[PDB]
């Protein structure tokens, strides 16, 4: 059955501003022969498609309406079936921002295999980068670690978080992520 999507390896990455996960998934990518997805190149995708379900989602987006989670769902698990045979796993870029999309993921699709999260670390050096004022910069990190944390913590119980210093360089990080990635199977 499509139940392959049972057996294929999942990866949730998750990582604040300026951590750099959507490099790191291409890296995973290049290596690995895994599959890079995000639900913001999936929209694009649909839209461009002319189809209905595309139409539609323009609509929600000019009615400045909220797209289902439903709908993103649907498209998340075409783009995996359609590479499950000639793929070696797939990487879900900048997803779940919530326990309940994750449980949403698991329940349409398949379960997460790891999460990956890719920790720019709070203000240390990041604070700097991510201006080229400084309070909308604090402001904008914790909000990101107060939402960030119950998913965490979440998926910690099940043992398979995976956490990556993302301080140093590229490679230093890139590192990391193959260590994770070299004990699955």
């Amino acid at each position: 059955m499509e139940e392959k999507l049972k057996k294929t390896k999942i990866i949730f990455v998750v990582g604040g501003p300026g951590s750099g996960k959507g490099t790191q998934c291409e890296k995973i990518v290049q290596k690995y022969g895994y599959t890079h997805l995000s639900t913001g190149d999936l929209l694009r995708s649909e839209v461009s498609s002319g189809s209905a379900r595309g139409k539609k989602l323009s609509e929600i987006m000019e009615k400045g309406q909220l797209v289902p989670l439903e709908t993103v769902l649907d498209m998340l698990r075409d783009a995996m079936v359609a590479k499950v045979n000639t793929s070696k796993g797939f990487l879900i870029d900048g997803y779940p921002r919530e326990v309940q999309q994750g449980e949403e993921f698991e329940r349409r699709i398949g379960q997460p295999t790891l999460l990956l999260y890719v920790d720019a670390g709070p203000e240390t050096m990041t604070q700097w980068l991510l201006k080229r004022n400084e309070e909308t910069i604090k402001k904008r990190l914790e909000t990101y670690y107060k939402a960030t944390e119950p998913v965490i913590a979440f998926y910690e119980k099940r043992g398979i978080v995976r956490k990556v210093n993302a301080e140093g360089s590229v490679d230093s990080v890139f590192s990391q992520v193959c260590t994770h990635l070299d004990a699955l199977k």
